[PDB]
């Protein structure tokens, strides 16, 4: 059984993960990081990407990461195919256990994600991609002055449909329940919006499948109500699954502060902010935040906690 | 004289503000963004960037910001030549006055950066991009195993010394004065590496001449000690001048809260972080940021407050 160390571990293969490789290895600390079962993050689960700065036209999830994993090896990060299913951050160094052998380390950065859940339907599952999406801020512009439909029935959705609510012609939120659980403001925001605006609730109601062309989703169809079975069909150009999201953090229970099962980090403008509630463990990407949730604010938190483990590394 | 309102402005055209254009273009914003004096930031005034996550080679800060600048027209943003030289954030809408007219906003993106001051020698001026830098974690893996000079006196000076002496074979401090003024700690650690390692101080000198051939820096001229003109040359690969930086905040004085010269922002892992001390007024990039300074960071804060002004805008 193997048990390999390194001064620097980074955990994770996306944004967060490779950015936070390339800071550290041209801080030459010879970083080794461990990619995880998704080799490239969520990323490679999408088509289309427009937001990344600096590049206007023609990318992917896929080219991205490609990219982001070339730039790693350029300079000699060790990229190590296996997953983290144990870790005991308690003592020093810090030991990780994977499926080709333990691990150990002098500094830790988590950058392990907080993917979304979807729906499971096999129509769903069929438009990914080409009109079912789970984040409105990353195709949300694609769907301008269109029809479109978000299902889910807390904070998560309703932001969503907010957010929606300016760029698509119309958004039609979907809940099987008959209101809302979110915060008293996006309530009032949402009504706002009901009764003088962009939005059309859909509430007592279930999303049966997901229908469309060769191009993308054409319409969703919707079912249920009370001890009825009413049926209605909507056109729609784009479907937003917004029910949560599932922050890699299982194996971190009992190890590190959590908030909502997201790594809860120092942040701060004072430095060393993405520092965990362990010295010498830090958190990036996804994981740790559940606002912004984009590739670039992942890569800017994946550069800071590169920064932060070299200083802490330095004694500073 | 010429009034122009806009929902959302944003001031500065480097990597902060053009990600912040970006996103808020893409989130329906249509948001004017002046461009300052410097049209691109400081990434105009740099040669090689190879720390920009997805871009391991042939990439220069000019190119960067010309596909920046393309990536923020693509969606239509609208670009405005002037700098803003007064404001006035105490009433709503926000008034900002330029050259070519006063412009006024619902919501406000501070992202006019935080230079680098130089020793303001001929020799330096000519070997800028060449072997004199100011950014040690830009430029530090250039000069891998060589030796490497740093110019300064204070905490950002020493900060440079000890993150080259992990990358460079030598590190050489250069300061007028006899010590130097900064943290303990950094003076403890600074001393363990001079005691017994990387660093070779240069006190009581001033840097002459900055010498070196048609490919880079190949030495550095010093002088004084003492009532006495006692002269010493060092051969270097490069010069990180180290004496500071200036926030572009002086038009902020007395509006926002500033901590030496950087703008306040609420920070935290709950949202609105860029948010500055004024309700519907953020900061990114540089003038927010005196820690890691990175061009993905200030992309990263970038986006965060397109974000946040888009749910401020919003009423959430
Ligand atoms: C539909 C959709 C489309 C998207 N397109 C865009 C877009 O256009 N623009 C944009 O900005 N963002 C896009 N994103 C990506 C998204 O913004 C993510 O927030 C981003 O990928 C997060 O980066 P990350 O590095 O934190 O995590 P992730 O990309 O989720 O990567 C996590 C990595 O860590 C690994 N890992 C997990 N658990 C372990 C473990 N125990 N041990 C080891 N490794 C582990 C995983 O295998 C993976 O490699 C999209 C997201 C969705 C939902
Ligand atoms: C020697 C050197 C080399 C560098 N190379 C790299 C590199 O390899 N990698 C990397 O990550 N970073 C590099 N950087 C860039 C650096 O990291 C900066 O921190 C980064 O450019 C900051 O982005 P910003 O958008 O916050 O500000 P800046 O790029 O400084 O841009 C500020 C913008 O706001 C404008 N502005 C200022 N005042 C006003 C006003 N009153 N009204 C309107 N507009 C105003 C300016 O004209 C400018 O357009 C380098 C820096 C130095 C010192």
């Amino acid at each position: 059984g193997t048990t390999k160390h390194s001064k620097l571990l980074i955990l994770g293969s996306g944004p967060a993960g490779y950015t936070a490789a390339v800071y550290a290895a041209r801080a030459n600390l010879q970083p080794v990081l461990i990619t995880g079962m998704e080799k490239g993050g969520q990323l490679t689960t999408t088509t289309e990407v427009e937001n990344w700065p600096g590049d206007p036209n023609d990318l992917t999830g896929p080219l991205l990461m490609e990219r982001m994993h070339e730039h790693a090896t350029k300079f000699e990060t060790e990229i190590i195919f296996d997953h983290i299913n144990k870790v005991d951050l308690q003592n020093r160094p810090f030991r990780l256990n994977g499926d080709n052998g333990e691990y150990t380390c002098d500094a830790l950065i988590i950058a392990t994600g907080a993917s979304a859940r979807y729906l499971g339907l096999p129509s769903e599952e069929a438009f990914k991609g080409r009109g079912v999406s789970a984040c409105a801020t990353c195709d949300g512009f694609f769907y301008r002055n269109q029809k479109v439909a978000v299902i889910g029935g807390g904070n998560t959705a309703v932001e969503e449909a907010l957010y929606l609510s300016n760029i698509a012609s119309e958004v039609h939120l979907i809940h099987r329940r008959d209101g809302f659980r979110a915060e008293k403001i996006l309530i009032k925001r949402l009504m706002d919006k009901v009764e003088n605006g962009n939005i059309i609730l859909h509430t007592n109601r279930t999303l049966e499948e997901v229908t469309g062309d060769q191009m993308g989703v054409t319409g969703v169809r919707l079912r249920d109500t009370q001890n009825s079975d009413n049926i209605e069909s909507l056109d729609v150009a784009g479907l937003f699954v917004a029910i949560g999201h599932s922050p890699n953090t299982a194996i971190f229970e009992g190890q590190l502060e959590l908030e909502n099962g997201y790594i809860k980090v120092q942040s701060g403008i004072h430095g060393n902010a993405t520092q965990t509630s362990i010295p010498g463990v830090f958190a990036a990407g996804d994981v740790m935040d559940h606002i912004y949730r984009q590739a670039i604010t992942s890569a800017g938190t994946g550069c800071m906690a590169a920064l932060d483990a070299e200083r802490y590394l330095d004694g500073l």
